[PDB]
């Protein structure tokens, strides 16, 4: 037996509490939407929803989105999050605001928000997760390194559970935001939409002139003439055949993108989660604009 974690729902609450603290978050998403740039907050948060449950070993169930140990200086001080307060920090008053949500499940929420609020597929999402100690934070080096190429990233990715289907679709979040050189010495976009979610990223790896160079940190990127980048671990999704033919399938459908990243998405955000027969049904919240807001 590994460890088990079960859900425990926040005391009596529900869909329409949990769907409050959507709200608030997509609503913070427009007012500060100068963040960056002008890319708004949307991308941060799903890369610290990917960050807080990327951290998980299938093998012993430690790591994982359920304990909420980014609030620990150890996972916070992780060189592989840096750059990640920015999004503690906007998820900071939401906390404040309901104070009564565990950690787990306000990270988590705010990447599933974040999806849908830049107009990508319907995430579902299941509450449940509460907070553990310190010690339950896992031990810095369990998130991956870009500078690596096609099948570090599959070997990588078996400890999630996840296979080459489902790691070309959860890439595709990489239409989102940018890198950072003084973040994880890299710079540039992936895109031109930043924050708008669609399968742009597929399609610019397939469609650009790409150019093996150094960054300003010295590291190796692709660079295109259009001025978008990608990772060596991005530009080897082409370099595999298997990844390869996965790429042109998202690249010609959209919708079929949509639906294998939702549910790749959510299994990633649950991994190490047992939840109990009784436990409510996930939960489908609606857009703001699906609210009239
Ligand atoms: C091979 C695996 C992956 C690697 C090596 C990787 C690496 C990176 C790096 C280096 C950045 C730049 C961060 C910065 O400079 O500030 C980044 C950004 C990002 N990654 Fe990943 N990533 C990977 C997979 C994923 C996955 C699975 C997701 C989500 C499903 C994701 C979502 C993002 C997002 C949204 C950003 C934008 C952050 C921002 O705009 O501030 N990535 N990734
Ligand atoms: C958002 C803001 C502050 C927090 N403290 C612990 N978890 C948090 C989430």
């Amino acid at each position: 037996t590994p460890l088990v974690h079960v859900a425990s729902v926040e005391k009596g609450r529900s869909y329409e509490d949990f769907q409050k603290v959507y709200n608030a978050i997509a609503l913070k998403l427009r007012e500060d939407d100068e963040y960056d740039n002008y890319i708004g907050y949307g991308p941060v948060l799903v890369r610290l929803a990917w960050h807080t449950s990327g951290t998980w070993d299938k093998h012993d169930n430690t790591g994982g989105s359920y304990g909420g140990t980014y609030r620990f200086k150890k996972e916070f001080n992780d060189p592989s999050n840096a750059g990640l307060q920015n999004g503690f920090k906007f998820l900071e008053p939401i906390h404040k605001e309901f104070p009564w949500i565990s950690s787990g499940d306000l990270f988590s929420l705010g990447g599933v928000t974040a999806v849908q609020e830049m107009q990508g597929p319907k995430i579902p999402w299941r509450c449940g997760r509460v907070d553990t100690p310190e010690d339950t934070t896992p031990d810095n080096g369990r998130l991956p390194d870009a500078d690596k190429d096609a099948d570090y990233v599959r070997t990588f990715f078996q400890r999630l559970n996840m296979n080459d289907r489902e790691v070309v679709a959860l890439m595709g979040a990489h239409a989102l935001g940018k890198t950072h050189l003084k973040n994880s010495g890299y710079e540039g976009p992936w895109g031109a939409a930043n924050n708008v979610f669609t399968n742009e990223f597929y399609l610019n790896l397939l469609n650009e002139d790409w150019k093996l160079e150094k960054n300003d940190a010295n590291n190796e990127q692709w660079d295109s003439k259009s001025g978008y980048m990608m990772l060596p671990t991005d530009y080897s999704l082409i370099q595999d055949p298997k990844y390869l033919s996965i790429v042109k399938e998202y690249a010609n459908d959209q919708d079929k993108f949509f639906k294998d990243f939702s549910k790749a998405f959510e299994k990633l955000l649950e991994n190490g989660i047992t939840f109990p027969k009784d436990a409510p049904s996930p939960f489908i919240f609606k857009t703001l604009e699906e609210q009239g807001l």
